[PDB]
């Protein structure tokens, strides 16, 4: 698959209109509101960099790399033991849900792409979008830093979507936050993938 | 040669969120609908190749290149004169102020990004969007087939969304029809931009 195909690719899964529904971390940001910790974009622009560092970059990024190692190595044991890890890192059941619905969505589009996909991938995508994102960038020959700024743009700009309708703000203030959160989340990302297992 | 923050800044420009209104080609479809022409989603596809091929890439892509070339050279002059041959072969009054709406929809964002940006380009980027993404290409430093991707995948994207609308079709007939006409869009792409003057 060509360069400029693999590009198109990249944009389509890091689009607000892939039909999947939520983002992780989300429920911390209606606590927050409620709670008066995000009056203002100079407060929301804290909060969401809080939890890129302290949840995104711990938990998704870090086992996004392992499900994507694991596919590439034909290791569908390990891609299976990771998710696992990823579902007990979503502590509440609810979580557990969301990473499931999100997962059974994402399946739906993956299996329609790529009929090619075997049954036990599919399976897996249906715990986690990250496994069915994990095989389709091993299936497409996307490297795995690639993958990882398409994961982390799709998570900013939900993160600020809902930011503009929670504090509230406008549409000018969104794209600023989405310009200074991609500057944090580039500057960030490689430690976050170079992490080693002790520290997920 | 593009970094991790080029590469967040293309998603960003590509994003259906970006707040400026609508897209050029848009008013065939409502017309085709209305007339029986596109039923379907094949209908669908046929009638946006046409567009992407007879519009997007005799106009829109190959007047882009010569803005960037113009911002890269320094040559306001160069690159008011190709603003207005864009203006020209938008043909109606009325889709020459749409036009001028998305310019100026893109000009309030631009000046917020790069308050640096002086007036005669701000001037420019309020007769077209293309002025202004074409000055910020050259200010961030990204080549001219990366920022082209990027305007591209916005454009399909923008159009397959109002088809979901409007024909009327569904989301996973959409996430198919957008990866098709990505095909299309980088095998036609090279082509449409090495294109001599005398194409448009």
């Amino acid at each position: 698959m060509s360069t400029a195909e693999q590009r198109l690719r990249l944009m389509q899964l890091a689009s607000s209109n892939l039909p999947v529904g939520g983002y992780s971390w989300s429920q911390g940001l209606e606590w927050a509101v409620e709670a008066g910790w995000v009056p203002d974009v100079a407060a929301f622009e804290r909060w969401q960099r809080r939890q890129m560092t302290e949840g995104f970059f711990t938990v998704d990024l870090p086992l996004f790399a392992r499900l994507y190692r694991a596919c590439e190595q034909g290791d569908i044991a390990a891609a299976q033991r990771w998710t696992a890890y990823l579902l007990a890192c979503r502590e509440t059941r609810e979580l557990r849900e969301e990473e499931r619905n999100r997962g059974a969505a994402f399946a739906r589009l993956l299996s329609d792409w790529q009929p090619d996909c075997p049954p036990p991938w599919r399976s897996l995508c249906q715990q986690s979008q990250l496994a069915g994102m994990a095989w389709l960038g091993v299936r497409w020959r996307i490297a795995l830093p690639e993958m990882a700024l398409s994961l982390g743009y799709s998570w900013i700009e939900s993160a600020v979507m809902a930011g503009v309708k929670l504090v509230p703000f406008g549409q000018q203030a969104a794209q600023q936050l989405i310009l200074r959160l991609c500057d944090h989340y580039a500057a960030e990302m490689p430690r976050a993938l170079a992490a080693p297992d002790g520290d997920i």
